[PDB]
């Protein structure tokens, strides 16, 4: 229902749109790493977030070093798993080449080329795919002018070349926060949006008005990932400034994936040891995290 209604994603005057031009707001999961918790990625669970949470968009985190797809392509076929998953339940996708401590997405731009040829050559004539090229650019030798920037205009003319116009997200700067320098130079391409990350351990008020100046720039703006936790993805659980983010990105129109699926023991993990993976979770298998992101995505 979600990718037939929608339809066709754009980008129009920094605002996601679907194919009438409507404001859309996309809510949904992010996988953890797909090397390490790839078993709650499939059809059965993503079915199961759909019909009990209201996803309407699934993340796939492909980690390209720490044993990812660098270490082992395999997981490569993980993510068509969820592409194909979400073309079956007619929700959004999010491909994520998920870049961290290969800290400068030129690292491994060639094999990043690569895997984006096939991806959108793959799936270049499906609405559902949005394509994100570098999770997290971070450490301080890796600017946007200087590294960011030029990798998507490497990057993107590939996607691009067998699918000129679904939504692609472009990581900044300082683990994607760094949107006000993205903004004050913007790539080219239409359809492009930024990533910016948060996690609500942080003190977010400055961060807020950053995305604000971000999206006065005329940028477009998803928040790929954000977690309830501190920043580690662990130290406890901050859903006074959760709720302060949700709010904020409602009022401006800021798609979000939460981080993440899996039942490891730390705070921004959904689910609790014990979850099956294949969907069906009683409350008692959410993790205090995961009941908050459920009910803000039911809320919607
Ligand atoms: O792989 C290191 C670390 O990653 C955390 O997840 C991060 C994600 O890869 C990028 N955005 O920030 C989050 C939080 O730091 C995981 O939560 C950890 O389990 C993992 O060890």
């Amino acid at each position: 229902s979600v990718v037939e209604e929608h339809g066709q994603l754009s980008i129009s005057n920094g605002e996601l749109v679907n194919e009438r031009g409507e404001q859309v707001q996309l809510k949904g999961m992010s996988s953890h790493g797909l090397q390490w918790y790839g078993q709650f990625v499939n059809y059965e669970s993503m079915k199961w977030l759909r019909d009990d949470w209201g996803i309407n968009v699934f993340r796939a985190a492909m980690y390209t070093s720490s044993g990812g797809y660098i270490d082992d392509p395999s997981v490569k076929e993980k993510v068509k798993e969820a592409v194909e998953a979400a073309i079956d339940l007619d929700i959004y996708v999010i491909i994520d080449w998920h870049i961290l401590s290969d800290n400068d997405p030129n690292i491994y731009k060639e094999e990043a080329k690569d895997f984006f040829d096939e991806m959108s050559e793959l799936y270049g004539d499906y609405p559902n795919v949005i394509y994100e090229i570098a999770n997290e650019p971070n450490g301080s030798d890796v600017t946007w002018g200087n590294q960011i920037k030029p990798y998507a205009e490497e990057v993107i003319p590939i996607i691009r070349n067998n699918d000129p116009n679904n939504i692609i997200i472009v990581g900044t700067g300082t683990w994607s926060q760094d949107v006000h320098h993205a903004a004050d130079n913007q790539l080219a391409d239409p359809n492009v949006m930024y990533a910016f990350h948060f996690y609500a351990g942080t003190h977010g008020q400055n961060l807020r008005d950053q995305v604000d100046y971000a999206l006065d720039q005329g940028a477009a703006i998803f928040v790929s990932e954000w977690g309830t936790s501190a920043a580690t993805g662990d130290g406890g659980v901050f859903l006074d400034e959760a709720q302060v983010w949700i709010d904020f990105m409602d009022e401006r129109n800021l798609s979000w994936a939460n981080w993440s699926l899996t039942h490891k023991d730390e705070s921004s993990a959904a689910l609790m040891p014990g979850a099956n993976p294949t969907g069906g979770w009683t409350e008692a298998e959410l993790s205090p995290s995961g009941t908050f992101v459920r009910e803000k995505i039911r809320e919607s």
